[PDB]
């Protein structure tokens, strides 16, 4: 059993003021919620009890939306991160909620999009012990924790956002741990930037030869949405895949449904309130259709 | 002196399930919140005077990110719908706010992007007696209320949101009025949509001989941010405009400050907090730098 | 072997007038010609020597710009189709430059992305009898050719452009044949709509229970760049993955540089004479980065 | 009366490898060439004598496309510049065409969109003496040619793409010059970048107190299309606006219906060839409704 955590916080400013009436993880990406992404990420790892942690003023706003996630087949709960002082803080927050199982920490404003997505999730859910992590090609490497390889594919180091990265492979904002990373994380000490890095958490696992890194090809889409372009780009990005299919990406209710987490009633019941809009109409949609 | 409404409640049922986490008037395109368009619109024609009308769950927000208004020279002040009855509503829950004024009423999620805007506006504010509106041409008159015109430009009729439009002129949600408004409101019944009908007052306007009907060119862009994918549309055509001219649209610091209605003082206070990012950057940049 | 067949004729009026001044298929998709999309999608299925079939005015063209193919490792010849009579002619027009080989048909607006996509291309090319489709979830399936499936997932029926589809899944544009193709389409007759029908030709198969249909999940983006619209969804989709990359799609030079149909030698040469643009600057960096 | 010239030229590398295959200003902004944009400016200038000049391998194809003008009431003629000297080339090579006239000159990937355009147009067009040229605030000034103002509006400096910009007001493509326009031309020597610079002939006029130099407003649109992803947005850009107006950007025979240079009957005959698809449809439309 895995446990998840959507670490949801975050400084506003970059985005002030479009941010002034609310988190970055609460505007849309073309219909649906932001967070609905990495919730739906999480839930085709197979996890179903996740630990969402956000600001104290956007905490019960995220609450007003998902609920307990009962209502989805999920168990959900929250906690807030006072101050942005590192990702890795995460795992102290979330201590308790983590207890002595396996876990994943996943970004907020990350959006992943691709053929077998979930076999390649599976691979690393299912390992239990070590951690795991993921690479992608992308042409800013210097924005991220960056990961470099020898000529065996083989990972060698890690460094967060250096201005000179060794590859083009950063390592994105879903992560796999065993049930070391707890006390790995406690001791840690605030980078210079001031932070408790997840950088740094990685390469404990790294310096012990337990640290997994698989590559993500360039066949599936790794976005961000922290920037009023990216936001910008990904939602069209959405938008037109969706536009195209008749379905949708990232819709928590369908995900659970063919989990058989909720069943076709409980399913119906969701769709009611929204039967005015699109997003009612595919779900009911989705219980005379079968989708492969 | 005129006064300003404008009417941003609403039952955010299409837009869902996203405005369920935000009233559509908060979320921003491309990179300010929706309301500061329309507000920049009524600002720019003129008025400082405004009332804002939402529901009551959103009221405090809006109140939470525009305050009085002092900070921009405004004077704001807000005001409830409980539920979605009609524009038309507005004129009465704003009866008092009125008084005996002259007064214009704007809806929230309408966008106006064209050269010479403001004369354009200041030609409707001057005039002090009857109402005047804006029509432009559209796809899918169907949607809107449309007018109709004669041979000789003239308006001969309104009809709202019908099954055959007389013609391809929408009537915009920009309106100017003068002291008969609110009696005219008075005596509105509801349609059988059920709602009070701002066609309808304009038609009372017309069957007096009163109502003057200003074109809209293809020249200038309305845009509506109602649905998903117009909301997306906007975005993007903002954000084209505003990269390729480093210049904002609908900044109501900015505009403001050209009225003069506060001064480099003000404005360097305004920017201060906002410093860390391009917004802020932005207001600076202002100061010393002449925009014709 | 199995020889490759891309069909990029046909008038494309729903282009006019953009297309008065070039064949659709020599458009560029975002920032290469269209054609360079299905060209990579055949060579991605390991198939080396490819006719194009268009319009004799478009011919030339597209003959100015591949060449015969030799530079990138490749077997290019050309032949033209008179008149619109049905993409099933291609087998007609294309009997001797197939002779007694397997086969494959690509239409040339026709855009394939996604992970693993050359596994599922192999399995298909891999076989040496029958026939192989791909089928893919859509919102419009009334635009094509239409396959439904019984509750075991097998494949029972094909309607081209059906007024009351049986199901959403479509049957894209890119085709697998052995040898029994040609002598198929010798005995077809002009449908209604008075062409020779690749629907048809795929019956055919299915009615010996020869005809393979594979999903295309909703994990791959298949789109058509038939419309001015789609055309325009298709370029900012492609823009975003490969600004986000770093990497481009189907760049031809790149795809025989992997597959060693050409050495680091060639590639260098084919660089040079772009090597004032990104595109040679792309294949630069190529020689000089692993890409896993 | 004044001449025109569509300055169309170049290979234009920036947008290799998509224009291998075509010119540049044959590509499609959304839905019709982009070369229908200048020309369809020098028309609302009032310009119906125009000389297209374009490299040896485009001219006939400009030549396929426009012919000789007369179906739109223009008198289109061709000419060469065999190699990419400086736009102020296009005055030598331009001579003889000229004549004795005034004149005007516009670049071919320079894209123009707002309200009352055409007054705009009008002043400059009618002066008699001097050049006039507009100018406009952009993001990145060190691009273009760069004008400097005086703290009195007039203008006191022009720089050819500045390491150091002394303001954001590019001087964009489209340019009004008297008879002393050739003379100038024939004294200049090439830049050190090696061309015969249409700034060097601004700054001649400038010397003499004779260059206008009139602001284009935030509220107008200029965009270029040089690069791959300028093309893409400007393409999105028109799209949003024809999509929600019902109207056409830059159509020809539009323009020439609207100022009388071909009747209701041309149009009609324009139209048929047309008719399958949505451009015909528009032509034959505009037939039947008044368009304010
Ligand atoms: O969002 P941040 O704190 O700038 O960066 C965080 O996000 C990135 C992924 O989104 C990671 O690659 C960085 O290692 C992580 O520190
Ligand atoms: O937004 P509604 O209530 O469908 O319609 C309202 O908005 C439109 C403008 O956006 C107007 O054309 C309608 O006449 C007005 O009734
Ligand atoms: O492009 P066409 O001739 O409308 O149709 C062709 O295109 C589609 C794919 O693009 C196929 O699904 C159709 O079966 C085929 O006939
Ligand atoms: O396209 P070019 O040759 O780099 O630049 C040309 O175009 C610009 C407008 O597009 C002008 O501002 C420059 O002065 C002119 O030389």
């Amino acid at each position: 059993k895995r446990k998840g955590i959507i670490l949801a916080g975050g400084s506003g400013t970059r985005l002030h003021p479009a941010t002034l009436a609310i988190s970055k993880q609460l505007l849309p990406v073309y219909d649906k919620p932001m967070i609905y992404y990495p919730l739906s990420t999480l839930m085709l790892a197979g996890i179903r009890e996740i630990l969402i942690i956000s600001t104290p003023q956007d905490t019960p706003r995220f609450q007003q939306l998902l609920g307990d996630g009962s209502n989805w087949g999920l168990d959900l709960q929250y906690a807030v991160q006072p101050s942005p002082d590192g990702l890795a803080q995460a795992f102290l927050i979330g201590e308790s909620f983590i207890g002595n199982d396996l876990s994943a920490l996943v970004l907020g404003d990350n959006l992943y999009y691709g053929h077998d997505f979930h076999e390649l999730l599976g691979s690393a859910s299912q390992r239990q012990t070590g951690a795991s992590v993921f690479a992608y090609h992308v042409l800013d490497p210097e924005r991220y924790g960056v990961v470099e390889f020898d000529q065996g594919g083989k990972a060698i180091s890690l460094e967060e956002k250096p201005l000179e990265p060794k590859s083009n492979y950063a390592v994105t904002g879903l992560y796999f741990y065993d049930q070391q990373v707890v006390d790995i994380a406690r001791d840690l000490k605030p980078s210079p930037r001031g932070e408790l890095e997840i950088t740094d958490v990685n390469r404990a696992y790294l310096e012990r030869g337990q640290l997994s890194v698989e590559i993500m090809g360039r066949g599936y889409a790794w976005l961000d949405t922290g920037t009023h372009d990216s936001l910008l780009e990904a939602g069209q990005f959405i938008a037109t895949l969706e536009n195209r299919q008749g379905l949708k990406v990232a819709c928590p209710e369908e995900i659970a449904y063919r989990q058989k987490w909720i069943d076709a009633a409980q399913l119906e019941k969701l769709a009611a309130p929204l039967a005015k809009n699109g997003y009612g109409q595919y779900l009911k949609r989705l219980l005379t259709e079968t989708v492969y």
